[PDB]
C-alpha cells in the first residue's frame, strides 16, 4: 500500500501491544513492495522480498502482528505449520491455499464494489477475470505465515527425523526461492510472496537452518514475553479487545457491564499467574481467565436486561475462586 | 436460533438427565451466535465461538448433549473420532462430511417447504440455490463433536506417538482457528463453527495439548458419573427413553406392556450393578439389560395379541437370571 | 417383510439347521424393521436396529442364516471381514458395495417386473428411477454381515495392532451409529441399516470392544457346535443340500442315484471323525468328503446314461479308502 | 462347451503328457457347468463351481492344463501369483484383468464371425453388444488360475507375514465365495467363475489355509514330477513340441531338419540330468536345452538354403559338449 | 545462442564474481548446443549434451552461474534438490516443470512480440501454437540444475539408504541419457536438455556415482571458495548487487545513500569474518549483514527524503555493533 | 525385418566393436520374428519370442547392442532398471512407456512419409489410424532392455529384501509370459516383444531367478570386457565414433583437427588405465578421458578459424597431465 512505515506501525500498535521491533520489521517488509514498485527494469524483478524470521516465545502476538499486516495491506494471508510436512501434504498446498484466500478476497471484493437483483449479480463476474485478479492478488502481496520453523530444524544427534526436517527446509526452498504452482485458478509465481517464519528457537538457533534457507530470511527480529501490565493493556486497549467484546456481547442481553481499573488488573495478574506458576501459554491464558470470569453474567444475562453490572475486583476474586493458586484446578479450567 | 439459554436447557432436560453444568454450557455457546449476530462490524467478524472442551466418563450424556443441540438449533452436526487422524484421513474430511450433512438438512426442508407430482418436484430446486444455503448452514451453524480429544495429547515418556497425535492437533488448528475447506458443493469458511471436543481425560490434562489449542476451547465443563437413580430416570423420563420405545414397539404387534415401578428400579439396579462389577460403560449398559429383559415378550408379542403384559420385578428377576452377578456371562450377555 | 417371527424362523429351518437362537435373534431383528414402519413420528425415526452379534465356532450357519435371512427378506446383503481394514480399504466401502448389491435386486426386479423386444427393453429404466431405489433399498433393509470382528478386539499385552484394531471399531462407529456415506448412486444414510458382527471369541470377549460399540450390538447370541447327527440332517434335508445337489447333476447326465440311510450316516460320520481328529472346519468339512465320495460317479457319469447308481455304506467306505484315519492324507484330500 | 469329460481330457493329452489325475479333475469341474445350465431353478443357482487346488513341483504341467483348458473351452483365462497381493494392487484386479481377456476374446470372435472394407468395420460394434458379451463371457466361462497359493500360508513361528498372508487369502474369499466387482465394461458376477489355485505345498498343507477358503476348493488333485521318458515324449508329442516348432521355424529358411529317436533320449536325458544335479526345474529345463543344441543352426540357416540336417546322438553331444557335467556352466547356460 | 563462448563468459562476468574455470565449462556447453546445429544427418542427433558436474563449497556461485546462464540464453530453467527424491515426487516431475517454466518464458514472449484491446488480446495464441513451442523450448534448450547430487552417493557403511540414494542416481537416467516424459502440454523429449549437476563432495566422490550417471557427467569442474575481497567485488560491481539495489531503494524515498570504499571492505570484511568463526555460508552472509547495516535507515527513509547519507566505515561499526565477534549473537542476527 | 542374422551383425559391427556372440544372440532374436511369420496357423501363435539375457561388465556393449539392435529394425525400444521396481511404479509402466516410444516413431514415419502448409498436415492423421499403428508396432516389433537383473535376485542370508526382488521377478512373469496392459492408446499384448535382460552376475547366477523366469531367458550370452586396444577401435571405428563427433563439431567453428594414430593408443592407453587403478566403467572412461583433452580447443576453436590442430601424443600428454596416475585426481575429474 501507499502506508509508511510508521503509518503501518501506528496501525498495528491498534491491536497489538509492544513488539515494537516486530512491529518495524514487518512494516519495512510491507513498504519494500512498494519501494520495488518504483523502480524501473531490469532493477525491478532483480530486487526480492526480505523474508522475516520472528524469534519469541509462545503467545506474544507474533502470528496476530501478521495477520494484522495482511489485514491493513488488504492481501492474500495464510497460516501454515511447518512439522505439517515433515503420503501427506506437499508444500505447493501453501501457495494452493493461498491462492484461494485470495479468491475470496477478491470475489468479495469485486461483487461489492459494484451496485429480484440476485439473477443480476454477474454483469461483472467474469470467469478469467476473477482468476487473474486471484493470482494477481498472490503474486504481488501474497503473504506466507510459517509457524514452528525451527521445529524442522536438525536437533540433537542428528539423522533420523533430523534428515526429514530438512527436507522440509529443502522443500520449502522452490517457495521462498521463487517458483511457479499450479493451482485451479492457473499458475503461479512465488517471487514476490513476503513470508514470515516463526520459532521459539529455545535449543535450536537461525544459524542450524540450512544455508540455501537462511538467507532466504534475511530479516531477523526477537518478540519479547509479556508482562502482567502487558496483559492489562492488552485486556481493555487492542481494537476488539476481551472486555470490549464481552461488553458488546451482553449488551445485545440489555445488559450492561463495567470493569473498575482494578478488576482489570486483577484478571491480568490471574493470567500471568498461571503461566508462571504452570506453563506459560502467553496472552492466550487471557481467554480462559476471562471466561472463567463471565461464566455466571454470560448464562444469566438474558434474566437481567436493563441492568448494569460492575465487575470489580471482589466480583473478580469471587468468580476465581481457588482455580488460580491450585494447579489441580487450573490445569482443567484454564 | 431465538430462544434463550434456560429455553435450551429446558430442551436439553427432555432428553439428557443430569448434566446441567455441560447443558449450560452448550446452551451458552448457542446463544452467542445469536448475540454476535446483533453486533455491528467491525466487532462482528472479530467475535468466535467459544468452543467447548467436555470432560467426563463415558455414556454419561457429552454426545448426546451435542447431538440434541444440533436438533433444536436445525443445525448441521458431525461426530469424530481424534485417534482417526494419527495414507489415511484428512481432518478437511470433517468440514466435508458436514457439509453434507448440511445438505440434507436444506435439501429436506426445501423441497418439503414447498408444496403425478413426483414430475414436478423441481420448480424450487436450483443447483446454485441448495448449493450456497448448504454452504450457508455449515458456516454459520455448523457444529462439530470431537470425541476422545484427550487420545491425541502427549502421554508418558513422549516421542514415538505423542509426535504423531501433537500433530494431529496441530493439523486441527486451521479448523479451530478459521480456515477456508473445498467441498463438492463449494468453498467453507470454517470461522463460525462451534467446536466440542471430549475426553475423559483419565490421565492427560486439558494443559497437556498444545498451547494454540488450549486458546481456541475456552470453556472448561465436567460430566459427572451416573448414578443408578439417574439410569432409573432415563429409563422412562427421556423423550423416546428405551420403556416407551419397547411399549410403543410392542402396541404394532397388539401387546401393552407396562413396567411397574420396581420393576424400572430393578432395571436400573441391574445395569449399575455390572458396570461397578466389571467395566463401566456407562448409561450404555441399559441398551444390553433391557434386550436381555425383553427377549422373550420381543420374540412371541405377535402371538399375544390383545395382552396386557405387566413387567414387575419378578419378571425382571426371571428374564436377567444369573446374568448379573456372574462376569463370566455379563461379559457376553450385556 | 410382513413375516412374522415364526413364519422367517420357520424359513430359515428349512436351509439351516439347528442354531434356534440365532434364527429367532434374526428374527426378532427383522421383524423390528416392520414394527418400526408402523409406529408415528417422532418416535419412528428414534428407534434404530437393534444390531446382533453371533459368537459361535466356525462353519456352523452364523454367515449362513445371514445370507439366507437377506434372500427371504429381498434385501441388499454384503459379507466383509473386519480385519480387512486394519494404504488400504475404508470402511465406507462397505456401504458402498452394499449399494451395488443393492442396484443388481433392483434392476433385475424392475426390469423383470414390467414385460426384437431388445431395443424396447427401456421404458422402465429411468436413471434417476433405479438409483434412488437402490439407495432406498439399503437405506431401509440392508444388511452387513462383519465377520471375525472378535480378532479386531485387544489381544494380549494390548498396544502395537490393538491400536490399529480398535481404530477399525472405531471408524465401524459412523456406520452402526448412523452415518451418510457417498456412493456413485447418490448418498446412502446407515441409520437403519441391520448390522451382524460375527466371532469365535475363544480368548477375546465382547466386554473386549470399545463400549461405544459395544453399546450398538446390542443382541448377544450363541451358536453352537454340531454333531454327527447334525451333519447327517444337513446332507439331506437343507433346501439344495449336497445329496439333492449331486442327484441332480448326476440327472442331466442320464444316471439316476440314490444314497442309502447309512451311506449318509458314513458320510456325516467321515466328515466329523476328521474334524475331531485335525482342525474342526465344521460343516465345511461336508464339501471335501462329498466331492472325495462322488470323484468317480462324477468323471465317468456320461458313461453311464440309463443306469441307477446305489450309494450305500460299502460304497462310501470305498471310495473314501485310508484317508479319513490317515491325517497324512486327510490334511492334504480333506 | 457340449465336450465330455473323456472328450475334454482327450483334447488335453494333445498338449499335456501325463497328469491323468489333473486332466481328469479340470474336465469334471468344466463338464460341471454344463450340467448346472441343465438344472432348473431354484437349484440352479444354488450349485456353485467346485474349485480345484492343484499339488505337485514346478514346470510339470499345472498352469499349462489350466490354460490349455481355457483353450479349449473358448473362456476368458488369466494368470496371477498370489503373493503379488502381500500400496500395492487389490484382488479385484483379478477380476479386472480377467474382464479384459474377456474383451478380446469376444472382439475378435465378433468382427470375425461377420464377413475399402475398413470404413465398413462397425455394423455389429454396438459398444453395448460388446460389454455385455465380455461380461457374459467372465460371469458364465470365467477361469482363474492361482499360481502359489501356498506361499500365503501360514508357514513357522506364525505372525509377521503370517498376518498379512492370510490377509490375501481373507480378500480372495470374496471372489470365490460370490462378489460383484465393478470393471470398466460394467459389474461382473464371479459367482460362477471356476478357479484353479495351485501350490507346490512342500512344507505347507491345504489345511493350512484358513477354513473359509478351503472349503472352495473341494477337488484336491496332485501332479506328478516328470521323468526323462516324459521329457522324450514332450518333446515330440505334444501340438507344437519344441522339435516340431524347430523344424518349421529352419523350414522357413529352406533348412529341413530331423532328429534322430536317440538324438531325442539325448536331449530329455541331458534337461532330466542338470534338474537332479542342480535344481529341478521341471519341463522348463528343456527350453534351455534346446537353445543350446539349436544354437549354431539357427544363427546359419540362411547360409545351408536346400539342406537337410541330420541331429543325431553325435550331434547333440557336439553342441552340449561340458555344459551338463559341469554346474559352474550349467547355471549360467541352462 | 549464436554467442560465442567468450561473449557467454563476457556476459557472465557482469554478474559472477571469479570462478573462470566454471564459467567456461557452461559457456562450452551452452555453444556446442550451436554446434551441433550446425551438423548434418546422421550425427546430428547422436550428439549429445556434455553435462556439467560442479563441485565446490556453498555459496559461490554454482547455481548463480547456472541461473544466469539460462537468462543470457533465453532457455528454460528449473533448480531441484536431489535428495528430494529419495509416496514422494518421481523425477519426471523435473521435466514437468521444466515444462511449465517453458510456458511463461513462451507465452510472456509471443503475446508480447506482436503488438479496450484486452478483448483482442488472442489473435496469436493458437492452443497448439504455444504447446509445441514451450515443448520445443524445453526440448533443445532446456536447462536443468541438480543441487546436491553428492547427497544420492553411497556414504558410508553402504546400504539403508545408499540403496534409495543410487536408485535416484537410477531414476535420473532416463533422464540424462534420454528419454520421452509426459506433460500436460503433450510429451517431451529430454535428449537435449542440458544438466548440470552440483555437490561439495567433500567426503564422497564424482567415482561414487554409480558408473552409467558418471558418463553422463563427462565435464568435471571446480568452483573456488570466495575471499574478502571477493565479497568486496560482489558488494559493488555485479549488475544489481547489494549496494547498488539498496542505493534505488533508498531513492524511492527521496534519500541518496553512498557506501564509501572502506565502508565496502568493512561489509565484506564482517560476513567473512562470520564465516570463518561460525559456518561458513559464503556470499550468503552478505545478505543478512547488509540487512543488519541497513536496518534503521531502510526503517526512517520515508522521513529522511531530500538527504544523502554516506554510510563510511564509522557508520558500519556502529550498525554491527558487537554482533560479528559475538556468536551468541551472529547465530541468530547473521 | 528382411535382414539376414548376417546383415545384421554386419550392421551392428559398424557401431559395436567385438561382441560377437551377443551381436549373434540378438541377431537370431530378430530374425526368429520374420521366421515366425512365414510360418501358419496354428503353429503361428504357438512360437514365442526366445528373450535373451546378457552376462557381462559394465560399458561393454549390452545396453548399446540393444539399442542398435532397435533402430536397424526400426522398433520401439525402452530401457529400464530391475531394482527400480522394487508406492512406486507398476511394471506395466514399462509396457506404456513403450507403447508411448511406438507412437514418435509412427508419428515421425507417417507425417514425413506423406508429403502455408501447415494448416493441412492432416490429412492422413486420423486418432484412430496412428493408435492402432503404434499398438501394433509394440505387439510385433517391441524390444525391452531390462538393466541390473541380476540385482533382483536373492542374494545371501534370503529374506528381507530377497522377498521383495523376486516379488519384481514375479511382476516380471506377466510380460515376458504374455499379458494385455491397459495404455492410453488401447490395449496392448506383449506376446511377441522380446526381452533382453542383462546382468552382471558377479555373485548372483541365473540359476538363482525364478525358475518361471528362467524359462523364460531361453538364450544365454556372454559379453566380454574391452581391452586397450578395444578401447582404440572403438575411438574410430564405430559410426559417430568420439573423434568423428569433435572433428565434425570443431568443424563448425573452421578448425580442422586431426588425431595421429598414436594420440588415439594414448589416449585409448589413458582410460584403460584408469579403470584398472580405480573402478573398471568400461567404455566409459573414454567420455571423461577424450572431454579432458579436448577442454581447451573446445573453448577456444571460436579464436582459431582457418587452423589445422594436430592432436598428437604430446597434445594428449600435456592436456592429460597428472590426472591418470593420481587417483585423488582421477576419481573428480575422469
Ligand atoms: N444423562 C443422560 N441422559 C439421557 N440419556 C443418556 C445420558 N447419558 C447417557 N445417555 C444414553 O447413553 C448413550 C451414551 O452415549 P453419549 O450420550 O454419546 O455419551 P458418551 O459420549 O459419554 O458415550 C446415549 O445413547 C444416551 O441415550
Amino acid at each position: 500500500s501507499e502506508m509508511t512505515p510508521r503509518e503501518i506501525v501506528s496501525e498495528l500498535d491498534q491491536h497489538i501491544i509492544g513488539q515494537a521491533d516486530a512491529k518495524r520489521a514487518v512494516a519495512i517488509a510491507l513498504r519494500n513492495r512498494w519501494r520495488r514498485m518504483q523502480l524501473q527494469e531490469p532493477l525491478r524483478h532483480e530486487v526480492t522480498p526480505k523474508n522475516i524470521l520472528m524469534i519469541g516465545p509462545t503467545g506474544v502476538g507474533k502470528t496476530e502482528i501478521a495477520r494484522r499486516l495482511a489485514k491493513l495491506a488488504n492481501a492474500p494471508f495464510i497460516k501454515v505449520e511447518a512439522t505439517k510436512f515433515t503420503v501427506g501434504k506437499e508444500v505447493d498446498s501453501i501457495i494452493r491455499d493461498l491462492t484461494d484466500s485470495a479468491m475470496k478476497l477478491v470475489r468479495q471484493q469485486e461483487i461489492a464494489k459494484n451496485r429480484l437483483i440476485d439473477d443480476e449479480a454477474a454483469k461483472l463476474i467474469n470467469p478469467e477475470e476473477l482468476k487473474q485478479k486471484a493470482i494477481d492478488a498472490v503474486e504481488q502481496n501474497g503473504i506466507v505465515f510459517i509457524d514452528e520453523i525451527d521445529k524442522i530444524c536438525k536437533k540433537g544427534e542428528y539423522s533420523g527425523a533430523d534428515v526429514s526436517r530438512e527436507g522440509v527446509q529443502r522443500d520449502l526452498l522452490p517457495l521462498v526461492e521463487g517458483s511457479t504452482v499450479s493451482t485451479k485458478h492457473g499458475m503461479v509465481k512465488t517471487d514476490h510472496i513476503l513470508f514470515i517464519a516463526s520459532g521459539a528457537f529455545q535449543v535450536a538457533r537461525p544459524s542450524d537452518l540450512i544455508p540455501e534457507l537462511q538467507g532466504r530470511l534475511p530479516i531477523r527480529v526477537e518478540l519479547t514475553a509479556l508482562s502482567a501490565a502487558d496483559f492489562e493493556r492488552i485486556l481493555t486497549e487492542p481494537h476488539a479487545s476481551l472486555t470490549e467484546q464481552y461488553k458488546a456481547l451482553m449488551a445485545t442481553e440489555g445488559v450492561n457491564i463495567a470493569f473498575t481499573t482494578d478488576a482489570v488488573k486483577k484478571i491480568a495478574e490471574a493470567a500471568f499467574r498461571v503461566n508462571e506458576k504452570t506453563e506459560n501459554i502467553g496472552a492466550r491464558r487471557l481467554h480462559t481467565v476471562m471466561e472463567r470470569l463471565m461464566d455466571k453474567i454470560s448464562f444469566s444475562a438474558s434474566d437481567m436486561n436493563g441492568q448494569t453490572v460492575n465487575i470489580d475486583a471482589a466480583y473478580v476474586a469471587d468468580a476465581l475462586g481457588e482455580v488460580v493458586e491450585n494447579e489441580d484446578l487450573s490445569r482443567f479450567i484454564l
